[PDB]
DNA sequence: GCGCGCTGAGGAGGTTTC
DNA sequence: TCTGTAAAGCGCA
DNA sequence: GCGCTTTACAGAGAAA
DNA sequence: CCTCCTCAGCGCGCT
């Protein structure tokens, strides 16, 4: 990878991965994993390549196929993973998972009984300005998008053929995170908090759309998975929708 | 040559955030 | 994540 | 006062 | 995203 394609990785992991210290009979299993739709087998192997470690597995949970990259080897974790996340730390209230994980690990905790009682605080760690001002952000956001962003098109009413074309992204307990992104890309839609503590950001404007495209075209790194394809197909329909077409530039990649 | 302490690949059950 | 629905804003004819 | 455009709000599940 | 369990199996210190 690049100095920065790793920042891309914590991005992806923050949004779709997970740190976990689980019960393994008498002992513990330390791991980092991402489980994605089989639609990203190809991406899973690009991650293994970048990181250089990790076990890949497949399963059906019967009609949905899925791929997973899983790193449980503690030496490899200490030797390759911590370092990444130390250098390019996550931003959301998730770092609590990594800090907790890290500590238990470095402490040499190997039994369930000496493993601290842990529960993620919903309490944020940063606030807009700090996220937005960290160097690697631009890259991180690319992966975070790879992971949780959504490109889509839908008619506004059943009957008539008036398309909308939106880009959205949400996160539980992440008002500060979601808002910060919102600021960064200059959206002005109102971030919506749902039934859960899930902050949803969504845009439809000709100017908003114009903006992700530009952020992406000028982001340090690149989307390389299914989301990349989702975006390219989006791009495409964006040409058959006039209001957008006579209003922005677009396709070669990302 | 074996029993012990501990480990991770392999395999899979159970919730819920996107 | 992905796709809406019901309901506005904004000219302008 | 009607065409075109954005927006607040939010419900299923597949993909986490 | 999150969690648990089985089982070769590896290095040790003994019988
Ligand atoms: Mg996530
Ligand atoms: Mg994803």
């Amino acid at each position: 990878g690049s100095d920065l394609t790793y920042a891309y990785l914590v991005g992806l992991f923050e949004g779709d991965g997970y740190f976990s210290i689980t019960k393994k009979g008498k002992y513990l299993t330390y791991e980092l994993g991402i489980e994605l739709s089989i639609k990203d087998v190809q991406l899973i192997y690009k991650i293994k390549k970048i990181l250089g470690i990790g076990i890949v597995s497949f399963r059906k949970r019967n009609e949905i196929e899925m791929v997973a990259l899983r790193i449980r080897d503690k030496n490899h974790l200490k030797s390759f993973i911590l370092p990444i996340f130390e250098k390019y730390p996550m931003f959301s209230n998730k770092q609590y998972d990594y800090l907790r994980f890290r500590n238990a690990l470095l402490s040499g905790i190997i039994s369930l009984e000496d493993l601290p009682d842990y529960t993620r605080s919903d309490e944020p760690l940063n606030s807009i300005e700090s996220i937005i001002n960290t160097s690697y952000f631009s890259a991180w956001l690319v992966g975070f998008i790879e992971a949780e962003g959504c490109f889509s098109v839908y008619k506004l009413n059943k009957d008539d053929d008036y398309l909308i074309a939106s880009f959205d992204i949400a996160q539980r307990d992440g008002d500060i995170l979601i808002s910060a992104i919102r600021k960064y890309l200059s959206f002005t839609t109102k971030v919506y908090l749902d039934k859960t503590n899930c902050s949803k950001l969504k845009v439809t404007s000709v100017r908003s759309v114009e903006n992700i495209i530009k952020f992406l075209q000028n982001a340090p790194v690149k989307l390389l998975g299914n989301k990349k394809l989702q975006y390219l197909l989006w791009l495409k329909q964006l040409r058959k929708i006039s209001r957008y077409s006579e209003k922005i530039k677009i396709p070669s990649n990302y």
